[PDB]
């Protein structure tokens, strides 16, 4: 990995760690629309994303730069905001986790 992508991998480890598990767990695996009963999810969200998919792409060295990594993580959060009403518990959780991501991502090295 490039030096910037190592920082990205370190953020990803933190997002999956026990410290943040109370609000991060909804984002661990892909949305199973049938299991959750949200039969309109794939009509509204055209590009699903989740942390296990980000992790698999990083493992296979599939990100070209830090920007591609950030776009996926932000996609994951934007899907959550797009589908759900603003006062929903899961949107608060997404908020909370995204503040962890954005704060540490802003500390990128040269
Ligand atoms: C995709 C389904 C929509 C949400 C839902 O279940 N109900 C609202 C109509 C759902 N809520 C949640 C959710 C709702 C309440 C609380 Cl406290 C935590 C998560 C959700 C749950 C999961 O369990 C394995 C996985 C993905 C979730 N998720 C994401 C991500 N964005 N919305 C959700």
């Amino acid at each position: 990995l490039s030096e910037q992508l190592k920082h990205c991998n370190g953020i990803l480890k933190e997002l999956l760690s026990k410290k943040h598990a109370a609000y991060a767990w909804p984002f661990y695996k892909p949305v199973d629309a049938s299991a959750l009963g949200v039969h309109d999810y794939h009509d509204i969200i055209k590009h699903p994303m989740d942390l296990s998919t980000v992790k698999r792409k990083m493992e296979n060295r599939d990100y070209r730069d830090a920007q591609e990594f950030a776009a996926d993580v932000r996609l994951m959060f934007s899907n959550c905001y797009k589908y759900n009403p603003p006062d929903h518990d899961v949107v608060a959780m997404a908020r909370k986790l995204q503040d962890v991501f954005e704060f540490r991502y802003a500390k990128m090295p040269d």
